[PDB]
């Protein structure tokens, strides 16, 4: 099969795979992604940093063969596993069948992970590594740095001292499938928005660890030496500081003035309420997004919550409880824990036909999710003009509060 | 406009609307529904029991005009509203305008709900009814029976006793849109399964109030006459004891031997677990259903739950929580309160890669939802052969418990 490797420095090649067709990656929507694997070529040997999703071996392999072609090398000598997740380890056993001599390099925890996933790796040689440990390839040294919970217990970064490339696994990744491999080669909106989404859905609960890990990279004195950041998804950062600055901002809760309005509805009244709240917030010169849970994915919603100082979540009440779709978002938000960056303000609202109770349940679940809920707007059936005025007011107050 | 009315008894005609297009009625999936209005004509006056969704007046009005020409009467003399909900009250403004003399007949609570929906009816003549009240039509008499929380606070039945016909509104309804009007005129599998899904999604939490309502009609000496049930959705029950006996089974929790397996997954490990649980259930000769939350609607899932003695719920853990899709089903289950029919047995399972926590949360939330849930199957990453043997055993044991 014909697929070319892409040279990113002297002796360092991208040799991953392009997944044009992926549209839904475990409850995360996208327009394709890539699985980035990299081949590092020293004097004495070559290392393969990560691999790809199962079934994609032929493509990965064509690319490494092409890169072994150009450097005049014979084989992969070392297989590095930054991370155990399926999309980066999925062809590890094909790799081990193709290069029988090559040890697998990973953290002590990852070896349990890897043996659980693919038991046929029972008599593979595993070299355990921890922070500080080095792999010398000849004029090229690989330094390992353990990153537990960023984003899994098993994970680590590999650093290549001479080229200043940080191989970061999921960290700094973005889900985008372009023919261009570098950050500077595509629209920056598209780049930064995919990066933002990745952060909102995957890094948000890790935010404090993100910050501390920045310090520990600084304390070891490794930030000066970082000239390129090569994650396992999406674009390679030829401007590492662009994304580090963005991650720092997201982790410390920066945000411009913005209210995210989220709702569901059966008969429209809560929709009417949602609209008036949006108008109110709009009156204060604040940015305003409106989401409907019947239509909109939670990964797209959460991407805006990240850049929002406040939200308004509304739903009608059915048999004492909120409309169930709201239960999906709130469970997700209880995992993501936005309070770890910023305790965002929240308005809770809805229409109801009797005793109600949707606003009560949403309050509790918003609190446990780390939102500060002040006031609610509860309407009996279709809101009158004056009731829609009160939603306008609530919308405006919420916005003024975060100005 | 040409739309003909249907004689269902002497002086009694269906005059509803056929909604072929509806596919989604507030999170309830269907292949069309109907809005049944009934024209009831005595020797002195004519009553119109209920109406239809907003914007569908010309269709309803066409049918009521056919029924009028057919039966030889001039216009509608009384407007009857059993339910305030807009699929049955959506053209009441256009009926009050078309018949500016015809009083609106509803309960006390309905009036507040109907004025809030349509502020225009402020200067309309309301004729407030309660249980035992009669509207004499000249030879035919209507008897009004209140049914609060059955389905709504403002709900009521209208009866015809010298004729034994129950106008039950949402009760005994089914979301079907068929050219045929009667229960007997369409396959009973289709009929009953419709009626099943309608009970499961709409009547379940009302179960105990359905048995007491049967006790009350029997105490007032009215049900041992029953010839026909005429609901506001779907087929007219010419065999009313079939749906009344089914409703009795559903409210007391009768069920055949059946387990329902429900799960979500990201990488397929929880899926391998669900399939093994199902195999185990199957080894006991019990009926089995298997739903994935990524694909399947909550109204379909719940329909099978109604006919199941036991369920299994599985999900991988994601940031210390179960897969978010679970939160939607659990919040919906929490409102349906299946424990008012039968405390069903439950099995909680799922794969994880660290500390877990999903199955602890599901065990907790399912018990809140009225299920009796002992035992979780928790697997680290990909389940081994023995771990799937263990899942098989869990499903078998769940299955044997309900035999
Ligand atoms: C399935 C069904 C059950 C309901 N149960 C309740 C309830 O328990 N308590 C309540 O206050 N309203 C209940 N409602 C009434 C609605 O909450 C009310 O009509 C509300 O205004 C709907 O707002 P929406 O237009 O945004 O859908 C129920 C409505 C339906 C459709
Ligand atoms: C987004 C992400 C976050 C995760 N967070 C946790 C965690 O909180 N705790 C844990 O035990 N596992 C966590 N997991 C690991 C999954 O539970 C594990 O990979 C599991 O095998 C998935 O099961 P499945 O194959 O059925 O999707 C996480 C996985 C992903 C991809
Ligand atoms: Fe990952
Ligand atoms: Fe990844
Ligand atoms: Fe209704
Ligand atoms: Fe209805």
């Amino acid at each position: 099969m014909k697929a070319a490797a892409k040279r990113i420095s002297d002796g360092v090649y991208w040799t991953g795979v392009l997944d044009w067709d992926l549209r839904n990656y475990h409850g995360y929507t996208l327009q394709g992604t890539t699985y980035n694997a990299y081949l590092v070529c020293g004097d004495e040997g070559v290392a393969l940093i990560d691999n790809s999703y199962p079934g994609t071996f032929d493509e990965l392999m064509a690319r490494v063969e092409d890169a072994l072609q150009q450097v005049g090398m014979e084989r992969v000598d070392y297989i590095i596993q930054n991370h155990v997740e399926k999309d980066h380890s999925g062809v590890l056993v094909e790799l081990h069948r193709r290069f029988p001599e090559a040890p697998i390099y990973c953290t002590e925890v990852a070896v349990k992970g890897l043996l659980k996933h693919y038991p046929s790796l029972r008599e593979a040689e595993f070299m355990t590594v921890k922070t500080g440990d080095v792999l010398d390839l000849g004029g090229k040294t690989l330094t390992f740095l353990e990153t537990p919970l960023l984003h899994w217990p098993d994970s680590m970064f590999t650093l290549l001292d001479e080229d200043g490339i940080l191989f970061s696994n999921d960290a700094f990744g973005q889900h985008l499938c372009c023919p261009q491999r570098l950050d500077r080669e595509i629209p920056e909106y598209i780049l930064m928005d995919a990066a933002r989404k990745f952060y909102a859905n995957l890094i948000t609960p890790l935010s404090k660890l993100v910050l501390k890990k920045f310090d520990e990279v600084k304390e070891l004195g490794l930030l000066e030496r970082i000239q390129m950041i090569a994650p396992s998804h999406g674009q390679i950062w030829t401007d590492p500081m662009k994304i580090i600055e963005a991650y720092t901002g997201w982790a410390t809760g920066m945000v411009d003035e913005r209210v995210t309005v989220i709702y569901d509805t059966m008969h429209g009244s809560t929709r009417k309420m949602a609209h008036a709240i949006a108008e109110g917030a709009m009156s204060e010169g604040v940015d305003v997004r409106v989401y409907c849970l019947h239509e909109d994915d939670r990964s797209e919603i959460v991407k805006d919550i990240l850049e929002s100082g406040a939200i308004a979540l509304g739903a009608p009440t059915i048999y004492d409880e909120p409309y169930p779709s709201v239960g999906d978002l709130l469970m997700y938000l209880r995992g993501l824990k936005f309070n770890r960056t910023l305790t965002r303000k929240a308005l809770v609202f809805g229409s109801m036909g009797g005793n109600g109770g949707a606003t009560g349940t949403m309050k509790e679940l918003l609190a446990e999710a780390g939102f500060d809920v002040a006031c609610e707007e509860e309407v009996y059936y279709v809101p009158t003009g004056d009731e829609l005025d009160a939603c306008f007011e609530a919308g405006r107050k919420l916005a003024a509060e975060i100005r």
